[PDB]
């Protein structure tokens, strides 16, 4: 069974709105165990690089994304948990 993800929160560390993955985000959470989680975002505004993350009990996952918006906000799932990622980017 998948890790149970609690207190999922997102922080966008750096954001450049470009054609490459100019975005880096950190998901913080609590979990019961190490395991694999799918990560998803269904957004007209950002695209995740990753499909899956190796969740650890240390409680942080780093993901990358691309956006054509200077003000992206997008919901990311980690296993069953969902959190909003939001940022003001730069060109």
């Amino acid at each position: 069974e998948a890790p149970t993800i609690i207190d999922l929160t997102c922080t966008v560390a750096t954001c450049t709105h470009s054609s490459d993955f100019g975005g880096v985000l950190t998901l913080t959470y609590k979990t019961n165990k190490n395991g694999d989680c799918s990560v998803h975002s269904h957004s007209n505004v950002a695209t995740l690089q990753e499909a899956t993350a190796k969740v650890k009990t240390a409680g942080k996952v780093t993901l990358h994304f691309s956006t054509a918006s200077a003000s992206p906000s997008f919901v990311v799932s980690l296993c069953s948990a969902r959190a909003t990622c939001s940022a003001s980017c730069e060109p």
